[PDB]
DNA sequence: GCGATCACGTA
DNA sequence: GTACGTGATCGCA
């Protein structure tokens, strides 16, 4: 039973209590707020938010930080009620973020699939109720109030079991003084926003425009026929059965056209750098000019990403709407659509902070390999470095190929790619990378004896853990098959040290965050990009930034070796370099 | 409309 | 054959 209420009455605003602030919507920027459920000591009530959200005493209670609250996925309902001018304070505990430390591969995304994990099941899934897609739709008051107070009841019944869980594993302070605290910090960064100059967008626009279409043309007239481009099928019809140029590499439905085949099938006919160019150019007008266009909010003037923070399996952050985490850097046209991220205010600039190979770093200090400890020690070139060590030679023999595959060896690391996986990447036989990893293991040999313990641990435990205690479950490390295997062994490789690195960027803005009020300073975090944090702030923070950013991020945890931060400002985030 | 599929951008 | 998010096509309704 619950009380359909029409009125806020005293009894709502216990001092502890189940909290549910309904937003259906997917993107919950400016989104409406649904409907309201409370389950307290008192009793079990649901709001109307046309109600709720105009009493003085419920708004005066939602901000409130003696007042404690359970929610899931506070930062959606804290979000939609920053849009409603509310704040929402005292959430001591997020249903969310406690399933994802528990079981990052459970993939929890609704309450039901959370109250699954301790066999409560008196609560639907949100896509039972909502609908799914197109059909996705508020239902009636009736149907919706029961589902809120169902939700509700459970994160009331939830709280308990979790936590306990959560402190078997050592993990109630990475709940409580980590994930929860980022998630504030990441709700004030979503509404926040980044100011976008759409004007210089749709310049680009226009010009990647006229360059499409000459280069289509041209592609048009080398295929004698005109065809969609952007069809991998019919592409692959006018290269490999008109064109009658090589098959490479065959992907499950037909031929593959990615840009590394083209690259090899270039000697043969002059389509294919025309192809390479046309994909390049739309690329970016299609995923970049205009997605971007599409999601900046024209009263702002900004985009509004959402972090999702209990997605990923490292424990590192996604953004979604726009994704602001693969914006292009690698090629300059590419790059230069950073330019259109300007300060939101005049006289503002950006500020961009990174992380210096922090990825190496951590495995530098969890594995205590003395090699890979020392070149950092010495702040080295790690590529240059392994390349000597690697190829046997001073620093003077290394080649930039000599460097590039160093290079690569070291990425091969950071991402637990296969051995296959570097033999495809520099472009070699799968065994002559093979004694590549070998001559790497030989110059760094406690890297390997890391290697080979995380993966006995992972078997022997049945996880992997970060410097945080952060957590993965890697069940297929027993698996008969030989590539399932390979993978969740790569997995437990490289879990601990991008998880490292990935708790390290979230304590850095957490520190961060306290050092900017305790400064008096209006330098706002604005993103975070796996390694770096990108900030706005008055042109006169600038000098006290580039010594306080640096310092809060290196000193964020003691490794046993140094943190380095590279550290640029400008007019724009292009500029930030 | 909705999925499966391919391709590609970042870290 | 790493972490993910997005756009296009395409075939089946």
């Amino acid at each position: 039973a619950f009380t359909l209420a029409d009125r806020v009455t005293e009894e709502m605003l216990a001092d502890k209590a189940a909290l549910v602030v309904e937003v259906v919507e997917e993107n919950y920027h400016d989104a409406p707020i649904v409907g309201i459920a409370v389950v307290n000591e008192h009793g079990r009530f649901f709001l109307r938010p046309e109600t709720a959200l105009a009493d003085p005493q419920f708004v005066a209670w939602l901000g409130d930080e003696t007042k404690k609250k359970s929610m899931f996925d506070s930062k959606r309902a804290a979000v939609a009620l920053k849009w409603k001018g509310i704040e929402l304070c005292g959430v001591s505990f997020d249903l969310l973020l406690a399933a994802y430390l528990l079981d990052p591969a459970q993939g929890v995304d609704d309450v039901a699939a959370a109250a699954k994990m301790k066999q409560y099941e008196a609560v639907r899934p949100d896509e039972a109720v909502y609908g799914k897609g197109a059909k996705r739709a508020v239902p009636d008051e009736p149907v919706l109030a029961e589902h809120l107070v169902r939700k509700a009841a459970a994160i009331w019944a939830l709280e308990r079991p979790f936590l306990d869980e959560l402190r078997r594993n050592e993990q109630d302070r990475l709940l409580v003084e980590l994930e929860q605290p980022l998630s504030s910090i990441l709700a004030e960064m979503e509404f926040a926003g980044v100011k976008v100059d759409t004007k210089r967008l749709e310049q680009m626009g226009e010009e990647l425009a006229e360059q499409l279409r000459t280069v289509e043309q041209r592609i048009y007239e080398l295929a004698g026929q005109e065809f969609n481009i952007n069809s991998p099928k019919q592409l692959g019809v006018i290269l490999f059965e008109k064109l009658q140029l090589p098959v490479l590499k065959k992907t499950k439905t037909g031929y593959s056209t990615s840009a590394d085949v083209l690259e090899k099938l270039a000697p043969y006919h002059e389509i294919v750098e025309n192809i390479l160019h046309y994909r390049q150019l739309g690329k970016l007008q299609s995923t970049y000019i205009e997605g971007l266009l599409k999601v900046v909010r024209p009263d702002t003037k900004k985009v509004h990403t959402i972090f999702n923070q209990a997605l990923t399996q490292t424990g590192r952050l996604s953004s979604t709407e726009p994704n602001l985490q693969n914006i292009p850097i690698r090629l300059e046209e590419g790059r230069k659509i950073r330019q259109a991220f300007v300060p939101s205010e005049s006289d503002w600039l950006i500020f961009a902070a990174d992380y210096s190979q922090i990825e190496l770093r951590v495995l530098a200090h969890i594995a205590e390999d003395d090699n890979l400890m020392e070149a950092f020690r010495r702040d080295l070139d790690i590529h240059t470095k392994t390349a000597m060590d690697i190829f046997q030679v001073s620093e003077d023999e290394v080649t930039p190929n000599m460097r590039r595959q160093a290079k690569a060896v070291n990425f091969g690391i950071v991402y637990g790619i296969s051995d296959y996986g570097l033999a495809q990447n520099l472009n070699i036989s799968r065994k002559e990378a093979a004694e590549f990893i070998e001559r790497y293991f030989e110059s760094f040999p406690g890297v390997k004896r890391y290697m080979e313990n995380i993966v006995q641990e992972a078997k022997q435990k049945g996880y992997v853990t970060t410097l945080l205690h952060r957590r993965r479950y890697l069940p297929d490390i027993t698996s008969r098959n030989f590539n399932v295997r390979s993978f969740a062994e790569r997995m437990a490789m490289n879990t601990p040290i991008q998880g490292s690195a990935a708790d390290i960027i979230k304590k850095a803005m957490i520190d961060l965050n306290a050092r900017l009020k305790e400064e008096r300073l209006q330098a706002r975090l604005l993103l975070q990009v796996h390694d770096e944090l990108i900030l706005e702030a008055p042109k006169e923070e600038m000098e006290r930034l580039c010594r306080l950013v640096p310092e809060v991020m290196e000193q964020a945890v003691t490794l046993r070796v140094p943190l380095k931060v590279d550290y640029h400002y400008g007019s724009t985030w292009y500029d930030a370099k």
